């Protein structure tokens, strides 16, 4: 429950109201965000997550108010406000307060910032199940998909609602071509014949920072990782399925519709490799 | 600058911060809104706009807290707080404060409400110009487009930015099939041979409340109105082009790229007919 938010030059505790009833971002959707993690005393790829927040802001027509180093430095300061050995979820946020002459389009100079830190214990994942969804990923021509932006997630939400209705935690999501992109909440991986396969980045989903780190570590450990075009059929044949993302880094997928799947060895190795590097 | 906002059972003037740093809606995009208008002492179709706010909410997985009559009554109470002869933009808003077990999907029971009234002068339009845009309308398969939702507008923002880059106010927007849908901010109409043509609803754009009113009134005045598929070429050859929407109701489009167009006679009839009905 413990929470600290940096807003208007001050660290503030608890619930901090940051968006106004007449803020452009509030009803016209310009807010972007990212996510880093403090756990077991370390903050892996905090620098990369800090940098992407600025990228996402610019991708949404905002003008980021802090350098990547500023955000990282501020994050580390905020973490100090927590009790020792407290795991924290770090969410930087940019948004426009005003619109330009068109009202709908953001006035870049009106960009504001907030950094929200929430105490969330880092727990070993028990894994989750997946099913298909009737909805698909958008693409750049119809949504700003090249950004970690709030406006993209109601799509993810309805997919999750659908999955939940069907008795599953999450959904395996395809792009408009019918090729697997990711889950409704995170990048997806599969293991087949001792090899790791993951959807090739094509811009319809975020090429996750955790994803890249895991690929890098797996290949360094001698594991073959293929970034290629994957279909639903490929995941039907998987020996293992897992996901990567900021909150828990590496999470097993223990069910795909009627096929139950074990928490696999290669997934466990991936997670082990991440933790080694994080504490190196 | 004058503003009155109803939030947590209380009216407050000026800037009211309604969305929290950790509100689900803030970084996951679940806020919906509508827009009605007070001008010259009347609030045409306030009831329809109030009702659609609940529709959009359910379309975003929210559970609206107020009936349409409740929303309208509140608006009428708030409007009394403004100085006489003040034109007001009326914006009801729904959003989720919490997410469910998935974090990303909104917890319907955590739906909250705010009604923001902004004094915005109703100006007699001189008309605006349009150009084409590289971006397209999304569709139901890839976004929850069946709602007046904040998450749908950063796409429109890109359209406006692109239009501004080419030296025009607004964009004439097509769906993925390549057919004209609307403008980046409002429904579009054209006039040809004394007949009115407007894009047929196909789910890629909002069937505006103003749009429906103008169609109804024109037909009652003996004007032929066609809801058909229109291409860019149709607007290239149009005798008149105009737009409808809550903000200014009926507005002429006086330019399509290099081609200037007059504020046409049928457009003037539409606006006159709207104002007549509005003051009835």
């Amino acid at each position: 429950r413990a929470m600290w938010t940096y807003y208007k030059g001050e660290w503030r505790e608890g619930d901090v109201r940051i968006l106004g009833a007449a803020s452009q971002a509030t009803w016209l959707g310009s807010l972007v965000f990212d996510g880093a993690r403090l756990f077991e005393g370390v903050t892996p790829d905090l620098d990369r997550h800090s940098a992407r927040a600025n990228d996402s802001a610019r991708a949404l027509g905002l003008e980021p108010t802090l350098s990547a180093n500023d955000i990282e430095a501020l994050a580390r300061e905020g973490l100090k406000k927590f009790a020792p050995d407290t795991d924290v979820y770090i969410r930087p946020m940019y948004w426009a307060e005003e619109g330009d002459a068109s009202t709908v389009a953001p006035l870049a100079s009106s960009t504001d910032f907030a950094l929200c830190l929430e105490a969330i214990p880092m727990v070993e994942p028990k894994g989750f199940t997946i099913t298909t969804t009737s909805f698909r990923r958008p693409y750049l021509e119809v949504m700003p998909v090249n950004a970690k932006a709030a406006c993209l997630y109601p799509n993810n939400a309805r997919m999750l609602r659908e999955a939940k209705a069907k008795g599953f935690h999450n959904a395996l999501v395809t792009d408009v071509l019918g090729n697997v992109a990711e889950t409704a909440t995170s990048n997806v991986f599969m293991v087949r014949g001792g090899e790791v396969f993951t959807p090739v980045p094509n811009g319809t989903f975020l090429n996750g920072i955790t994803r890249q780190r895991v690929i890098k570590l797996l290949r360094e450990a001698g594991v073959s990782v293929h970034e290629t075009t994957l279909k639903i059929e490929d995941f039907r044949e998987a020996d293992e399925i897992f996901s990567t993302g900021n909150m828990s880094k590496v999470v097993p997928i223990i069910g795909f519709d009627e096929r139950k799947l074990d928490y696999g060895l290669v997934t466990k190795r991936a997670r082990a490799l991440y933790w080694e590097w994080a504490h190196a």
